[PDB]
């Protein structure tokens, strides 16, 4: 099944099972994620920060590579990692990566 996230109109597309393979985050969890479900356009819709999705949904592809895009603040990256639920061992990784 092909997935559609769409992100304040930006639209994103990826594999169920591509997110699955992380089942305890936002978009790994059916439970979580159809909270989000738009029944009239059949795609998950967040009314929040595109630039900062490209790197939420690599993180899925990468299989765990979470990578801050340059242009994207380090305060506003970190409140979308967290919503997204990614979990501490990657949230860990972020902080020694950025620094704290």
């Amino acid at each position: 099944e092909r997935v559609v996230i769409n992100v304040s109109g930006l639209r994103f597309e990826t594999q169920l099972k591509t997110l699955n393979q992380f089942p305890d985050t936002l978009l790994g969890n059916p439970q979580k994620r159809n909270r989000y479900y738009d029944p009239l356009r059949n795609e998950y819709f967040f009314d929040r920060n595109r630039p900062s999705f490209d790197a939420i949904l690599y993180f899925y592809q990468s299989g765990g590579r979470l990578r801050r895009p340059v242009a994207v603040p380090l305060d506003v990256f970190s409140e979308e990692i967290k919503f997204y639920e990614l979990g501490e061992n990657a949230f860990e990784r972020y902080r020694e990566d950025e620094g704290f």
